[PDB]
């Protein structure tokens, strides 16, 4: 997924789960993309929805 607009200093509370390649269910795209940046691009998206 496109994380170009990230990192962002805050994420909203909109709960739209997505499952990272680490088997964490991130709360929304903002939280996931911030983690992708934090990971130096090693985290990817497994699927939308809960792991
Ligand atoms: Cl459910």
């Amino acid at each position: 997924v496109d994380c170009s607009e990230y990192p962002k200093p805050a994420c909203t509370l909109e709960y739209r789960p997505l499952c990272g390649s680490d088997n964490k269910t991130y709360g929304n795209k903002c939280n996931f993309c911030n983690a992708v940046v934090e990971s130096n691009g090693t985290l990817t998206l497994s699927h939308f929805g809960k792991c």
